[PDB]
């Protein structure tokens, strides 16, 4: 109902920050070639997502704001930073999808692996990363909360590859890594790699776009917005796996990289020791009839509708802390986010 | 002499850019071998430089402050600011090496070749550029500068990176790109690629530390940074087919990467139609027997006195340009820089 309100709306004004962001033309002719490159990345890789996080920005802004403080400009700003985090999110999965070696995303094939494109794909990615920071000056350079904006994506993106760097280490190519899989691991990896940017990044980023800076409120927020960070990932390895490829609109590569997904995580301490060296034989490779012999494992401990028991149970808890925590805020920030991810 | 004098102190505060930077274990167990990771990182690649440009730094703040307000905190922030510009170049040089193919650098295998690494360089790549900002924080948080230099810094990124997108847009592999190498394009490249960063910036950085942040001062500066900029990596092109890899550490790549290098370029104004059909041939290719028909051609239109030739022409207009254009300023920052990059 909310999302599904302000994302045809959030989704015009992309019109715009393209036109911004390569509206330097006859001032500098030189680097036209350049800045149109910039114009055909972001045409690719900042646009077919679910615009979710974007969204949560400006849908929260409106929420903490009184609409006599809600001018035109505010909400120019306010669907700026919605752009932003869209910019940070595509920053990661082009890097992310060189890395992971993912064939496509957002029902087309990955940037990187166009013919004409392959590695350039990594200074595209950190061409998006800059944009962020571009439009940050242009729209906000005179607000109060400028400042803090900017080391949130950057504390954010940080703590993004933080994440990224577990998420590696603990799953190199050829090296069987089943000791590694650990829930403490895990809860690490997902906290560092997607809660912090998917969820406290965009609340926060509108709570000092609202004036609201205590470390107290920003720390509770935080305590809510990491169950959520943290439960979206299960949700993303459940799906890698037994999601539908027309929906998800990529293909799951967690198997043949040797992943620690909470899939894996859960088969594991669930495991016969002869399972155990089923597994052992399957997991990490490219092979299909061991990624097969795997999904079946999987099915065979009857994890899918665990994944189904998990996700009840969180609803349930991620809910405990709204009550125990949302305020001051409007409790409709953080339920607003849930219905928008659970199922 | 004079950064002969600071490279060695430059060089011990490396210890505590590293413990600082890892100073989080008791605190987040969990993350500690990302943070191990992260170590290694930057023993390998934030060292072995000539460091001239963190230097640069600091001994630009050294000639651009009363030593009354020299203090030792002044000093820990001078090359702490310092190490970041390394951190920069070191973040550029991975990603880098990914992109453009290199095989070594610095004396040793690029980091992304090593094995157990290969495109997780990526994601190092990207923490290195994030250290920049974290060290800021904890050093410069209270400065009235802080901010001037985070957009510094990254205005500074972006530049590079219209830059490396002009260098790779110019350079397909596959694509003979002869018509694309022109003196108008070059200076364009080279001016975003490298002028800003290894130049502009530090000093800059310096002059903002100094509490220096007229535009008219950081535009003078800039006509002369641009300049050196600019000759600087027409030497670095030079070097990469006529220099001495066991001084620069590296091997070239310009020619296989069908890259737009000061040498085609000149090659080009003077060719005979039919030489324009030999360099046609071999330019741009792996094989070696192209590569050498190549060199050959530079050599055979007597290219290296030519460049020898420019050196001098260059030296003496980027000298016209600190006489121009240095004040209010002590001439010793430029001369310094000048004489530390002429042979
Ligand atoms: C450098 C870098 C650092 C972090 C990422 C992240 C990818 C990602 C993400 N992508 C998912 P996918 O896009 O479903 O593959 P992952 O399982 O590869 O992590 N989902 C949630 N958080 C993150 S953070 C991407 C690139
Ligand atoms: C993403 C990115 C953007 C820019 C670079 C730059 C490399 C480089 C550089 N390296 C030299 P090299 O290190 O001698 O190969 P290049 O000819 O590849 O540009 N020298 C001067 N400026 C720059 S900027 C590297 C990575
Ligand atoms: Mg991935
Ligand atoms: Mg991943
Ligand atoms: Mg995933
Ligand atoms: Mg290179
Ligand atoms: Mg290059
Ligand atoms: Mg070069």
């Amino acid at each position: 109902d909310v999302y599904a309100q302000e994302k045809q709306d959030f989704v015009q004004h992309f019109s715009q920050i393209v036109r911004v962001l390569t509206e330097d033309e006859m001032g500098h002719p030189e680097i036209g070639d350049a800045i149109a490159r910039l114009k055909e990345v972001l045409e690719y890789n900042a646009i077919g997502g679910k615009y979710n996080r974007g969204l949560t920005v400006v849908v929260a802004f409106r929420e903490l704001v009184e609409p006599r403080k809600q001018d035109a400009d505010s909400l120019q700003r306010a669907w700026t930073v919605g752009w932003c985090v869209e910019l940070l999110q595509a920053f990661f999965l082009v890097a992310d999808d060189i890395m992971d070696s993912s064939l496509t995303r957002r029902g087309q094939i990955c940037w990187y692996q166009k013919p004409g494109v392959g590695l350039d794909a990594i200074n595209d990615a950190n061409l998006l990363e800059a944009c962020i920071y571009r439009l940050l000056k242009l729209y906000c350079r005179e607000q109060p909360y400028y400042l803090n904006l900017i080391e949130l994506f950057l504390q954010s993106s940080y703590q993004t590859e933080i994440g990224q760097t577990l998420d590696l280490l603990t799953a190199p190519q050829g090296n069987v890594d089943l000791v590694r899989f650990t829930e403490k691991r895990y809860k690490s990896i997902v906290k560092y790699k997607t809660a912090f940017y998917s969820f406290y990044l965009p609340i926060a980023a509108a709570m000092y776009m609202a004036g609201i800076d205590g470390e107290k409120e920003h720390a509770n927020a935080k305590k809510i917005l990491l169950e959520m960070g943290e439960f979206f990932q299960i949700q993303d390895d459940y799906l890698d796996l037994f999601g539908d490829p027309s929906v998800t609109g990529k293909i799951g590569t967690d198997i043949q990289d040797n992943k620690c997904s909470w899939l894996v995580v859960q088969c594991l301490q669930r495991a016969t020791p002869e399972q155990y060296q089923i597994l052992k034989e399957n997991y990490g490779q490219k092979e299909a009839e061991k990624v097969a012999r795997v999904k079946a494992l999987y099915e065979e401990l009857d994890l899918p509708a665990v994944f189904l028991q998990y996700e009840e149970d969180s609803y349930s808890h991620i809910m405990a802390l709204i009550e125990q925590y949302a305020a001051p805020l409007p409790p409709a920030v953080f339920l607003g986010l849930a219905r928008k991810i659970y199922k």
